[PDB]
């Protein structure tokens, strides 16, 4: 059913994804490397004794604080939903070998009995209509670039000028190369202006997953990860294997040398990709008008931002229902981004720039390391880009195509299942557009916030309620997937965009409360992601910036957590037993340092001025900038914060691009 062809390294299709300079070429050639992170200033992820306060602090947590989450997925009580044992990983040594990533899902899709199309001609207008009403009418704004980002394929530039320079050209020809490829002409367009060639495949650890304990044997158990060999992955799984990754981390003591003490594992490793910026940035200018109409006109369904912004909306609801989507970037369908293209052509948005995305959602890959000994491998034809790859993480507008594929999705679900009354209102493209408006304001029977995979589903009292009561039940059972398009079931444990939702003993919405995750407070400050960086002078340019700074917006983030304090003081006594030093000291220390280093990089604080001004979210996303890439928006923080981490193209610029654009 078609093998996606693979090109080696040598071969000069791979050889052109990389320009003549060294950052690029060791990009082309960088094998697996693996390492223990630099936990904080000074602290490996390995040192012994925070191996042992893991050891200790996850054993404690876990016996004393066992999961309240009823029969229905819902926490209650103590507010934890697992057991703590998901921080006992190796961090910076990976589960082997890493997946190669799927040319093609069509077959992915078929097998799991999703649709390759929209079922009905109501689900077609109400994809497009989404369409309409998220790309209409948009305000020019600048292009912000995270500043120490790549441009990846072929450059591989961190520099800014270079970044914006590439950016301002690329906004200047992208309309000349996208009518090179209207033309069938993509290796023109790639080598005249650099849009074009491929992704960059970068492996990201998930720092923490599952681990069970075996009561029988008191053996710990980590959770399976399945990943496709090379064979599978160009034949969409035809040929090939899916096989289990070893997480084994025996083998860092027989080829490191490094200790390993029971029950600790490799880390979980996911398919991350890089654009090519040249052919991102014209998509990017496009993007951010869209962010900024759907989270103002549409915040009630799209703009979260705290707890309590979430449970206003929530409280008012008779039923709140919280899913869950497998896989969602592997599975997304192709055949929503032809229908995407094709209805943005309606509206009468440039050809040559609805080519250019088209074009990023069928882009090449090129794999670099996922295992010691293998990668180096181009999947797809840059000469004429078809991969269905699903969703690629770091295409310009991947949020986006989450969001719109899953609101709609999620809308489906509830009119299939509790609102046929309201399918009489969805007749043609207008009544549609005026449907999908009032339901995206929250001013349906019908309601629902979500952000991309991540959402909850709401009822008011009405016609529809006892509809949604029984698509409830038909999620607890798990036999039938309700949806055409995607696997949908219910949340173990419902929370949104990490907030928990804590119902009381009557289980129903209008009582419940939004509370901060106190396991992913132990993810961010045990088992980071990155390393601190500590050899990167810029610290504006690092993963963690100002690590120090998450302990003064702990509180506001956590305090609500039932255990938050029980969670506090065995960090304490675990901290003492393994380090013989108080932790809450450590971090205030870190706090004082972190304050200082930030006014060198704020223009308004003064050389010692303070937090007084920051928000919780601008020093969450200080220590840890990824949360503004999955959680938070530039308007949620501060601009002088905004600016520590983001620099731009100018909106004159753009203005002139974008109204090359959007229609007339
Ligand atoms: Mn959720």
């Amino acid at each position: 059913p078609r093998r996606a062809p693979a090109f080696p390294l040598s071969d000069i299709k791979a050889q052109m994804l990389f320009a003549n300079n060294i950052k690029a070429q060791q990009a082309s050639k960088r094998s697996f490397k693996e390492g223990a992170i630099e936990t904080y200033e000074g602290l490996l992820s390995v040192d012994p004794r925070f191996l042992s306060f893991k050891n200790e602090l996850s054993r404690y947590l876990t016996d004393h604080f066992p999961a309240n989450v009823d029969e229905y997925g819902r926490v209650y009580g103590n507010g934890v939903r697992t057991n703590f044992f998901g921080m006992r990983h190796m961090n910076g040594f990976p589960m082997i070998p890493a997946t190669w990533p799927l040319a093609s899902n069509l077959k992915k899709r078929a097998d799991a009995d999703l649709a390759d199309g929209p079922v009905s001609e109501r689900d077609n207008l109400l994809f497009r209509a989404a369409v309409r009403l998220m790309f209409s009418d948009l305000e020019p704004v600048p292009l912000k670039i995270r500043k120490g980002s790549s441009t990846c394929i072929p450059y591989f530039s961190n520099d800014m000028g270079t970044k914006i320079e590439i950016a301002e050209r690329a906004l200047e020809k992208a309309e000349e190369a996208g009518n090179l490829m209207l033309q069938g002409k993509f290796d023109d367009a790639y080598q005249l202006h650099q849009m074009g060639g491929a992704y960059y495949v970068v492996y990201r650890a998930q720092s923490t997953d599952a681990i069970t304990l075996d009561p029988k044997t008191g053996k710990f158990v980590s959770k399976d990860r399945m990943v496709a060999d090379f064979e599978y992955a160009v034949t969409g799984g035809e040929q090939g294997s899916l096989f289990a990754a070893s997480k084994d981390a025996s083998r860092l003591k027989e080829q490191y040398g490094i200790d390993v003490p029971d029950g600790f594992f490799c880390e979980r490793r996911r398919t991350a990709m890089g654009g090519p910026f040249a052919l991102n940035a014209p998509i990017m200018a496009v993007a951010q008008p869209v962010r900024n109409k759907i989270y103002s006109k549409y915040a009630y369904t799209f703009h979260h931002t705290t707890r309590l912004n979430k449970e206003e909306k929530v409280k008012e609801w008779s039923l709140c229902v919280a899913t869950d989507v497998s896989d969602h970037d592997t599975f997304w369908p192709g055949w929503l981004r032809d229908l995407i293209c094709d209805e943005l052509l309606n509206m009468g948005y440039a050809p040559w720039w609805v080519k250019l995305f088209e074009t990023s959602l069928k882009l090449p890959v090129y794999v670099g390391a996922p295992a010691p000994e293998q990668g180096h491998t181009l999947l797809g034809d840059p000469s004429n880009p078809d991969l269905e790859v699903g969703l690629s993480s770091g295409q310009g507008a991947t949020d986006l195509m989450g969001t719109l594929l899953m609101s709609i999705t999620y809308l489906v679900m509830q009119l299939d299942h509790t609102a046929p009354h309201l399918n009489s209102r969805i007749k043609d493209m207008p009544s549609a557009c005026r449907f999908l408006d009032s339901y995206w304001q929250g001013h349906e029977e019908i309601r629902q916030i979500s952000k991309s995979d991540d959402a909850m589903l709401g009822w008011t009292k009405g016609r529809a309620l006892v509809g949604g009561h029984r698509l409830f039940e038909m999620l607890k059972e798990g036999k039938v997937n309700p949806s055409p398009y995607m696997k949908i079931s219910y949340e173990h444990g419902g929370a949104f965009l990490g907030d928990i939702l804590l119902y009381d003993s009557r289980r129903e919405p209008g009582s419940a409360i939004f509370v901060g995750n106190i396991n992913s407070m132990l993810n961010n400050q045990f088992s980071p992601e990155y390393g601190v960086q500590s050899g990167v002078r810029d610290r504006s340019k690092r993963k963690r910036p100002f690590p120090g700074l998450a302990w003064a917006s702990m509180k506001d983030t956590y305090g609500a957590c039932p255990i938050y304090s029980d969670v506090l003081e065995a960090i304490e006594r675990c901290w003492w037993n393994a380090f013989g030093e108080s932790y809450r000291a450590y971090r205030e220390d870190m706090l004082k340092r972190d304050t200082l280093e930030l006014s060198r990089y704020v223009a308004s604080m003064a050389r010692q001025a303070g937090l007084a001004e920051l928000t919780p979210i601008d020093l969450e996303v200080l220590a840890d900038p990824n949360k503004l890439q999955y959680k938070w928006t530039e308007a949620d923080v501060s601009a002088n914060i905004h600016e520590v981490l983001m620099h731009g193209v100018s909106v004159e610029k753009t203005e002139r691009f974008l109204r090359s654009v959007m229609p007339r």
